[PDB]
């Protein structure tokens, strides 16, 4: 129940938390912050965070760079939605689920980003309620 | 190239560390190790660690909680590949990647699990060399 009056803004990794593999990035520091973190899916960004470009997945990078010994973001770059701050959880897992992705850039009021949310973190949210 | 001589042992969770769900453990056990755990496929096992059957996927453990308010173990039960502890890290590999799975469930001497190794693992140790 209380999910359904619950928003994003709530469960959502922050901006200032979320890591963000920038286009100018070192080949050397991709893979120091891939395996620092614990996470699958990552944002790329151009410049700063509030121009997210895509994502990318960790298996793609990493066959990259085994099979050619470079990196080439565009060619594995995979598309974002992108969610308001104040949708309730539950109406995120219906657009998420609707457009069938995975990683979700949440959105604050004067159009920069505030964060990121995973389907799995929204999941994780309203099993918690039942 | 130490990789090519570099056992599958060398970066497995070892079988203490690894967490399976038991088809026996609550639907309140399996929501507490995975909101703990920050992982995204389990194992699932039948009373120990050497009877694996399979394993699961998170995403689907919390569709069938949300949609149904149980879990069914047996209708999102997924296919695992055994591998042995002395394969080579390259060699584990090329033969995950042949299969199609992203999780291999690694074997001792005397026909035990030793332990669990993803994909990610593997690719992980092998950038790491280049």
């Amino acid at each position: 129940f209380e999910f359904e009056e619950k928003k994003i803004r709530e469960i959502m990794v922050p901006r200032t938390d979320m890591v963000c593999i920038y286009e100018s990035d070192s080949e050397e520091k991709i893979l120091a912050i891939l395996k620092e973190e614990g996470v699958t899916r990552y944002p790329v960004c151009r410049k700063n965070k509030d121009d997210i470009l895509g994502f990318v997945h960790i298996r793609d990078l990493y066959n990259q760079k085994i099979n050619e010994n470079k990196i080439e973001l565009e060619e594995i770059l995979r598309d974002i939605i992108y969610i308001s701050e104040n949708l309730t959880i539950d109406k995120a897992l219906e657009r998420i689920r609707k457009e069938k992705l995975q990683l979700a850039i949440v959105v604050d009021e004067y159009g920069g980003t505030s964060g990121v949310v995973t389907i799995e973190d929204i999941l994780e949210e309203i099993v918690g309620e039942i």
